[PDB]
């Protein structure tokens, strides 16, 4: 099947460039011709590639989601002891956020609200992290899916909250100290907090 | 001391009135003079208590505000014993969104961006339960300032995000239920997810 052939090699460094730009400039300011100044290509091959700027903002978008999404993912597979894959996954947020800069501020800091659809990939990603958590929480307890998606919701919530809080907060206790902290509290609730 | 002379009366009349057309026709399309007409009142009287439309949106706002902020330090007041108190504010919370719920819309879903003192208005009420609840986390554990922060964020955020997708579902479980689910999470954490 034609989804299997190699990646295309040029597509890869024109989004790594475009989300330069789009990040730098905001994507009213950002535009092809310096995304194809900085690309070290010809106007008419970035072209070739993204027909319009805004496919390309699309597709860099989807390029960092897809980033998070699956490191979400492959975490909630890598075993099925929960106290364990929550650590997993909590840490793959964080490894994102500190090492994708430009993802972060894309998807969880997004300014361009005069594209519905922008703010709708977000949301559909969003969704399919909580899903994701749903799917485990309706297995592996005895929650009925109302509770479970409530409590799926305040999972992710107060993951995404108290890694925001730490990015905003200028990182001031380490990564793995900030990943260890969220994962304690997500399992033991306030009853273990240290006494 | 004057500022335990007794309430206006008409002043917290006209606050009603306001809210309901603040939340009906949104600030912009809402007048004095609908406001006016609603209440009872002379435009004249109502100038003579607020002197300009946005005073009066931002003491409608505060109003909603003091309600829930008011609700919930009360609860925190109440009992030392954690596990219970959590309970008393989450229900206070939850007693909020679905009693006031104009003040629902003009805290968590406010539309007012023209306005940068209505979104610090909101900010600075949101820091006050997230300073609360880290006053109570860093004197009852053994966590340092930074950490107790962090927790503090998740457990204001998680709270607020489960009872948002409540709301927003169309209460699909009781509310004793959603706050009774909500609170066990925060307490429990995934780990005392009935089995
Ligand atoms: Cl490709
Ligand atoms: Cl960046
Ligand atoms: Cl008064
Ligand atoms: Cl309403």
């Amino acid at each position: 099947f034609q989804g299997m052939l190699p990646r295309d090699e040029r597509r890869g460094q024109l989004l790594v460039v475009a989300s330069d730009v789009f990040v730098d400039r905001g994507y009213h300011a950002a535009g092809m011709d310096e995304i194809a100044d900085r690309a070290g290509v010809s106007k008419p091959v970035l072209y070739q590639h993204f027909s319009s700027k805004l496919e390309l903002y699309l597709a860099v978008l989807h390029r960092h989601v897809e980033n998070l999404v699956s490191g979400v993912h492959q975490a909630l597979s890598t075993t099925t002891d929960n106290r364990q894959r929550l650590h997993v996954a909590v840490q793959a947020f964080f490894d994102f956020i500190e090492h994708d800069s430009q993802g972060y501020r894309l998807i969880f800091e997004n300014d361009f609200v005069t594209e519905p659809e922008v703010a709708a990939q977000v949301r559909v990603a969003t969704e399919s992290c909580i899903d994701a958590v749903f799917a485990l929480i309706s297995a592996d307890s005895g929650l009925d899916p109302h509770r479970a998606r409530m409590i799926a919701v305040g999972l992710v919530g107060m993951s995404v909250d108290c890694a925001r809080y730490w990015l905003d907060a200028d990182k001031p206790i380490s990564k793995s100290d900030a990943v260890e902290g969220t994962v304690q509290f997500a399992w033991g609730g306030l009853s273990h907090v240290p006494l």
